[PDB]
């Protein structure tokens, strides 16, 4: 399967953990990341390379211009940037009919294979439902979204490449934020979702399990098809710690937080540099 993240240099460490964490969860299929490189340096891709299978000959570095994203708001300090390159995921990628994209903030905990086979059909891509965003009351309306029409989270997303390559993404993407530039409130999450709302085909949530979809162990609506995709199957397959907190900081009380260190304790190699973001 192809995987693709997106990252700049201050996340490369945690870029490879999360890499890993991919692998390590699929011990017999070909794992091929393609990452968006938003300025990795040379010794942080050679180390990111190092410490997946093979030494890393299933790794591609695409680079992206930061720039050109430049006049999207960044209003959440946590985030930088290189959030938005995935709208231009249908300009990097070339050989890929289908790709899972993958934020660098998520641990995978179980195969992928059930989302990877997922047949989208001429639906723009696959994601879970998010919770938070959805029992923000009126938000979702905000964005030009109907009640049945439920808002995603953008970190775990399989994308029908195929689609995209037949549109300018970018183009449509510049439109839709000039348009709301001022209520948009998740940036790239918000265009992602007010471009693609009514033709998203909804994964359970045990493949994008965040820090709300654990508190809720009310559903917002009552429609089978929404209470179906919200109750997580078990055993989780993908750890998403959306938000501030994150797994490789001081005290985070998320769930499932110890395997990030366990992970990074298993690396191969691991720089000077890096000793201490992890
Ligand atoms: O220093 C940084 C910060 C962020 N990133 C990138 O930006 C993504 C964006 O943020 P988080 O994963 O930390 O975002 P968060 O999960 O908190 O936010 C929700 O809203 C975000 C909005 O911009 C994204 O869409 C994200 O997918 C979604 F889950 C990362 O995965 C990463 O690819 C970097 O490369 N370096
Ligand atoms: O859609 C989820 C949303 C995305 C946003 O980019 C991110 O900062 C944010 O964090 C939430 C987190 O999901 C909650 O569990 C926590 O209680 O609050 C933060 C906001 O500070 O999540
Ligand atoms: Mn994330």
């Amino acid at each position: 399967m192809d995987i693709v993240f997106a990252a700049d240099d201050n996340y490369a460490a945690y870029l490879c953990v999360a890499a890993k964490s991919v692998e390590a969860a699929h011990p017999d299929t070909e794992i091929r990341f393609h990452v968006l490189d938003a300025g990795i340096s040379e010794a942080n891709r050679a180390a990111v390379a190092a410490n997946l299978r093979g030494g890393g000959g299933n790794i591609r570095f695409i680079d992206v211009n930061p720039e050109d994203f430049a006049g999207f708001p960044l209003n959440i300090r946590h985030i930088s940037i290189t959030t938005y390159a995935r709208l231009k995921l249908g300009e990097y990628i070339a050989d890929c009919d289908k790709v899972l994209y993958l934020d660098i903030d998520v641990l995978v905990r179980d195969s992928l294979t059930p989302l990877w086979d997922t047949d989208l059909g001429d639906n723009w891509l696959g994601a879970s439902i998010d919770l938070f965003v959805e029992r923000q009351e009126g938000y979702k309306q905000k964005i030009g979204m109907a009640d049945g029409e439920y808002y995603f989270n953008a970190g775990v997303l399989l994308i029908n490449l195929k689609k995209w390559r037949r549109h300018d993404i970018f183009k449509m993407s510049s439109e839709w934020v000039e348009q709301y530039k001022d209520v948009m409130q998740y940036q790239d999450q918000d265009i992602l979702n007010g471009l693609f709302k009514g033709g998203v085909c909804y994964a359970n949530s045990r493949f994008n399990f965040m820090p709300t979809n654990y508190a809720f162990m009310a559903s917002r609506h009552t429609d089978p098809l929404y209470r179906d995709r919200t109750n997580t199957v078990m055993p989780v397959a993908v750890s998403h710690y959306c938000g501030p907190a994150k797994p490789w900081h001081r005290d985070c009380t998320a769930w499932g937080a110890e395997r990030f260190t366990e992970l990074a304790g298993s690396l191969t190699t691991v720089p000077e540099e890096w000793r201490g973001k992890l």
